């Protein structure tokens, strides 16, 4: 399997919020054997418009540990190494929206996510334009269901971001995968995937960017 | 400073809940320059009697990173290194309370940490006792206060565990620190302490155990 030993990652996102433009460069190292991801990711435009947490869901579920016995509904590593397709809608809480669509696929033996992110509707007095959403990141349970006709897999899952306040920032998602190919693919039970992440710093870079560490397993059947 | 380079970290617990005995060593690393923290932990009787994520908070504060300004309320360096005695009572909501003293000094040159926890009151149809807490955690605030007259330090911060059935098991913390020595201390401006811990696995360790990622920094002034 693609995802036997550890496989290099990168991450190319462009973004547009409200008009500002920039751009993210991301790159890692993922062992799905354990559900544990690694990367770095670089605001390569300059000062990221928006702040980092909030960005974090868009920045590859294929690397989640599923459980032998689960092993049958692992539709992302079933679209391997073709790839799939990722839409989504973010929803942030008395705010804007995000809009994304990725492509995630099999570059060489690097597993390659390209991002193009659209967002609206952000305040100027919101906790999500003026930077008040604090440098973490909390737990999740990523609940997936296999759309049948379009032989993709659905995802409705919701985020709490806090903000320097304690507040909680609430980021409704609604997910949507399509294999990138026509060799046949995985349509899986209902099923949830509990993440863990923990946004952190490099003293070396100086560059804006942030750093993440994600540990997912796949549990619910 | 002690806490210039990397630092060596042991700990011993020895836990006592509805009789049941247990003791868990744990060892690692912690930059304290990006309160970053490293730990692995051995159920060294066999079986941990309560969930793994149960005991985190138990399982060193004083490897948090201060920004240069806030620098002068850092207690628990303040405290090294003839260390600081730690004491928690543990309020786990519609269950019982566990209850902790601690003892983390420097030993040479690795930072150690000495528990004993006690615990009581665990229904045996409770979500502690019967292990329905999920392997994860969230992020928190960890609030602290100069109490004045004990010359040591005051804390209260709470902690949700999540259940498997998504339900958020609440943890009420009472923590008081108290200088282990006469060299006089730093009683702090009243501040946070923002943590993100992960919880994880070994394919190696045959043995029970948890593997934590700790990244905390001091805000709030």
């Amino acid at each position: 399997e693609l995802f036997t030993g550890v496989v290099p990652i990168l991450v190319e996102l462009d973004g547009d919020v409200n008009g500002h433009k920039f751009s993210v460069s991301g790159e890692g190292e993922g062992d799905a054997t354990y559900g544990k991801l690694t990367l770095k990711f670089i605001c390569t435009t300059g000062k990221l418009p928006v702040p980092w947490p909030t960005l974090v869901t868009t920045l590859v579920q294929c690397f989640s540990r599923y459980p032998d016995h689960m092993k049958r509904h692992d539709f992302f590593k079933s679209a391997m190494p073709e790839g799939y397709v990722q839409e989504r809608t973010i929803f942030f809480k008395d705010d804007g929206n995000y809009k994304t669509r990725a492509e995630v696929k099999f570059e060489g033996d690097t597993l390659v996510n390209r991002i193009e992110l659209k967002g609206i509707d952000f305040k100027e007095d919101g906790n999500i334009l003026g930077h008040k959403l604090e440098y973490n990141y909390n737990s999740h349970n990523v609940y997936i269901m296999a759309d049948k006709q379009k032989n993709g897999i659905k995802a409705n899952f919701k985020i709490r971001h806090n903000i320097e306040d304690g507040s909680v920032q609430l980021a409704d998602h609604y997910q949507q995968n399509t294999p990138i190919g026509d060799g046949p693919v995985l349509l899986p039970d209902n099923h949830y995937l509990s993440t863990q992440s923990a946004l952190s710093k490099d003293p070396n870079e100086k560059r804006d960017h942030m750093v993440l560490l994600e540990f997912v397993t796949a549990a619910g059947i």
